């Protein structure tokens, strides 16, 4: 699917995070439940590119190539991935040579050092790749159906407020940047506060208030 | 993860176009291959042809906007073309269907002399737009890589447009591809469907695939 991104309210309904609250027609949030949801969104620890999903691997390679000023290695990857998205199975393997050549470059090593999760490493690769050129989402539209999470994560790079579906890794990525080090302990509280704020802006119907537990 | 184009054999199974080959049963020659139901295949290919062209206004929003993009490229307005593609790109990220951006360009180029020649010569929305895309590619490259988003919204249009420049179409657009060709070969638009080349090609394709003995027997 290409379903639209969930709003705060939809996300909160989708994961059972709404709770009665003892401001009319308002709900509260299940903090501990929301914490688990946002922790599940962080995804795996980075532990070598080799262990990333193919598409994370390939996109990493593209942004790595951008960081080391190799616009052509990058565009070659994006070109083949486009071509093969039409054919109906992408050839992520085209990324292996660029990876091999830049994974240990100085600039990439600095990024991998600072972030603990696949999603936060690749977010920072993309951010860094953007100091070369523009590298918009639209050059990798094909990602949305492969890795919905990754697509949303990469679409939040440059932005202020993430989609709820990636609020967890967005908040952690920001925390890692603020702390100056990688962090394996999830730092997702910010996603909780934002979910609370958003849910308290939306009025429910009496049916929806009545359907709610404490 | 992505929907892949039907292969010809899967196409033929899906629309139930296979049958026992009467020519190879009353004189064998290759050994384990099905036939095609010519009459059912004409129906199927004719149904892939889609609506008659009858003003851009009556086209699907996606065909409308892509037309406008290719129109602008034929009239060498790269900016107006790219603006549409950007806004369509940007807005597809958000997943809000985004096509009104094209109205200014369509209003501007629709009665241009180059659009008029294309529209004059083709009778179906799919064959107009295929020929707009082909004309648009005499200015620049214009790959299906700016309308990747089209694939999810209009799969038929997506395939038809991915066959402009190809010599062999996907089976799923074989009808309109054949028709587009026949219009180009006749030098005029044709409302009567001209899809016989799609049928020959499918027969040829299907005879390249051996069935197992079980698949042979189930054939009717």
């Amino acid at each position: 699917p290409w379903a639209m991104a969930l709003t705060p309210m939809e996300f909160a309904r989708k994961y059972n995070l709404l709770r009665k609250d003892d401001e009319e027609m308002t709900a509260g949030i299940r903090r501990g439940d929301a914490k688990r949801v946002f922790t599940m969104q962080l995804g795996p620890y980075w532990d070598g590119f080799e262990r990333c999903s193919p598409q994370a691997y390939a996109l990493s390679a593209v942004f790595m190539a951008r960081m080391n000023r190799d616009r052509d290695a990058a565009n070659n990857i994006l070109k083949v991935l486009d071509k093969t998205f039409v054919d109906g199975k992408p050839d992520f393997s085209v990324a292996r040579p660029v990876m091999k050549k830049y994974q240990n470059s100085e600039l990439v090593q600095e990024v991998v050092a600072k972030h603990a999760y696949v999603l936060t490493v690749i977010a920072s690769l993309l951010e860094a790749a953007r100091e070369d050129g523009v590298v918009p989402s639209s050059e990798f539209l094909w990602l949305k159906p492969v890795d919905r999470r990754l697509w949303y994560m990469l679409n939040c790079v440059g932005r202020q407020t993430p989609y709820s579906e990636v609020a967890g890794p967005f908040a952690h990525w920001k925390a890692e940047k603020e702390m100056g080090r990688r962090s394996l302990v999830p730092m997702i509280d910010e996603a909780i506060r934002a979910l609370e704020i958003a849910v308290k802006e939306v009025r429910l119907t009496p049916r929806q208030m009545e359907e709610l537990e404490p």
